[PDB]
């Protein structure tokens, strides 16, 4: 988070606001709660309190407007510039104009105005730009199918007017810290070369050349997968990636998901009922088979025909000998397995059935 | 269009390129034919041709890059800056460079390279922004579904290196001109106290208060629409629109289109099978009645109910006096129907069947 330099605070914490004009792209009350949502995220983790007007003067007035409309700041046209604020002050501070040459829209599509006007008030409110890909505050529009706090523009606003606002302090999704030696995972798929990392709505992309690893997010990278995956293998030679979130999965060829995905696992690969959700699996390409990890159990599965192997829910620790009772992400490369648990990872031999080195789960980060 | 100041142009019309590395976003082949597909659409409509090279160096030279690459314009990782070309000249000149931060896809989805790359290369020959809304060379992202150039990049570029390569002579889509007196419609509803006139790709919105029309593709306003529409029309108590092309219409509540909606005008609404397409629609509120118009025979369709009125085949000449054989949209203002046809629409008044006024069809155009 950045807060803006002098540090322009409201002195008081309860403000007025109103919305001088509205869009014909929504109805009023659609425009009225794109706002509202908009104040209310602030609200919750701080003491800020906001009473909309429909007369004279509030701290924060808000205009959708277009072109130049007289601030040394006129907008551009449809695309590119959406909407700008003014930091904490009299007359002008705190004020959000919108561009009206914007197609305001309630969904997904280009332009979400809720999206939209709670980067805007941070502003209103005394913040900058953060760095954090996953912040709102972050500079540019990228919306990604809901719009919540992380945990950055929270420190940041808490930064400026202290906590609160749910006595049962709020916590917000904290992006993933590459080097961060207490960070774990949830997935982690080698793919065609590269080994794609998964963590909560983030992936960490590496390997293959990267001065470091790429953070961003699941939902920029691919459409239909989920987030908070909880296994991700792939099979090269079908030039094709899984994904696993409780007792379903979606398969993806090259950028998109394949004809109606998202599927079962018990339909799909022969689950006991007992099985809610998998842990972790690995296509072991020499043999043919791939291995789902469930809590202590090890499934092999005769991926070319989809016959679970002779019984199989078998002990992880006489299967894959002194990792453990339970798999955070595994995958199979230069022939190795790669054994996450929390912040340790465990370098298998499969042929000699024997961890060859410890290393921790940040290793092929450039840390 | 507009030229780079200076003029920078490529001396001889004959160039290479290279693409000095790929993305790890797309396959080689995929990332091989956005460029060359780039590239096709400058030639199909002027003199260039361009030999593709795998080493040494070549006049474009194309790379990936991300944040500060050391030209003095570094890149700000995520969305918002996605790439930047150079102008005619040796060294850097020609040269594009895109933003790796970004997601590079084949389709609609965030960031199309094609789309991306089409624009930078205009530049690469000597072209800046143009101010044209349709113009593949307008300064802001905005990908409709294709990748076309339209009236004003063919001239921009036939204006530096003359016409030819498709030796009958390339068009390309003009972008409406608003108070062009040579412009006819192809539909046009009113919508919700506002008229949306619509022609080719773009939508022509207005009246309600607007100090000039506001221009903008049908597909950046709604998501099914389909462009060439043929009439649209109104139900306001159903808060609804109603949009036809061919034999087929989408149906729209506020924002996007209804359950299962892209439907057949046969199956719903009882046409004889020659009515492979209408003209124009008018849902008269007094009567109830919709009014569609095939060439030159007015149908009435109980609305409420699906019953297409006694027969109705008849003849536009005796149901609507003195407008003609044929419509080219039509709708219901202040009680009036306005009916259009080539530049001059006719002010009739339903309840006295007469013919009040005969304006332009560019009068509610602030023109
Ligand atoms: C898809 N478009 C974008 O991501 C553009 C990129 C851009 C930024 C600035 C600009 O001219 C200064 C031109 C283009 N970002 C914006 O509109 C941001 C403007 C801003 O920071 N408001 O406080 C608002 C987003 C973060 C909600
Ligand atoms: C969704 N994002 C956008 O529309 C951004 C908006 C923007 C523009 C400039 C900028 O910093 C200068 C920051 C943000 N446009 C761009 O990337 C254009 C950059 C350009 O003109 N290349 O020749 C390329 C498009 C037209 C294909
Ligand atoms: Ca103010
Ligand atoms: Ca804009
Ligand atoms: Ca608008
Ligand atoms: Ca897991
Ligand atoms: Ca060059
Ligand atoms: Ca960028
Ligand atoms: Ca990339
Ligand atoms: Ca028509
Ligand atoms: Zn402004
Ligand atoms: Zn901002
Ligand atoms: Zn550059
Ligand atoms: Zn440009």
């Amino acid at each position: 988070f950045v807060l803006t330099p002098g540090n322009p605070r409201w002195e008081n914490t309860h403000l007025t606001y109103r919305i001088e004009n509205y869009t014909p792209d929504l109805s009023r009350e659609d425009v009225d709660r794109a706002i509202e949502k908009a104040f209310q995220l602030w609200s919750n983790v701080s003491p800020l309190t906001f009473t909309k007007v429909s007369e004279g003067q509030a701290d924060i007035m808000i205009s959708f407007v277009r072109g130049d409309h007289r601030d040394n700041s006129p907008f551009d046209g449809p695309g590119g510039n959406l909407a700008h604020a003014f930091q904490p002050g009299p007359g002008i501070g705190g004020d959000a104009h919108f561009d009206e040459d914007e197609r305001w829209t309630k969904n997904f599509r280009d332009y979400n105005l809720y999206r939209v006007a709670a980067h805007e008030l941070g502003h209103s409110l005394g913040l900058s730009h953060s760095t954090d890909i996953g912040a709102l505050m972050y500079p540019n529009y990228i919306y990604t199918g809901d719009v919540q706090l992380s945990q950055d523009d929270i420190d940041g606003i808490q930064a400026i007017y202290g906590p609160s606002e749910n006595p049962v302090q709020p916590s917000g999704p904290q992006t993933p810290q590459v080097c961060d030696s207490k960070l774990t995972f949830d997935a982690i798929t080698t793919l065609r070369g590269e080994l794609m990392f998964f963590k909560d709505r983030f992936y960490m992309r590496t390997n293959s050349f990267y001065p470091e690893v790429e953070l961003n997010f699941i939902s920029v990278f691919w459409p239909q997968v989920p987030n908070g995956l909880q296994a991700a293998y792939e099979i090269a030679d079908r030039d094709e990636v899984r994904f696993f979130k409780g007792n379903k999965y979606w398969a993806v060829r090259g950028q998109d998901v394949l004809y109606g995905y998202p599927k079962d696992i018990h339909r799909s690969f022969g689950f006991p009922s007992t099985v809610k959700n998998i842990d972790a699996a690995v296509f072991e390409e020499d043999t043919g088979k791939t291995y789902f990890f469930v809590a202590h159990e090890c499934w092999r599965y005769d991926e070319y025909k989809q016959s679970m192997d002779t019984g199989y829910p078998k002990m992880i620790a006489e299967e894959f000998p002194g990792i453990g009772n339970k798999v955070d992400a595994v995958f199979q490369k230069d022939g190795f397995l790669y054994f996450f648990h929390g912040t340790r990872q465990y370098q298998f031999d499969f042929k000699t059935k024997r961890i060859l080195t410890l290393q921790k789960a940040n290793s092929w980060f450039n840390c």
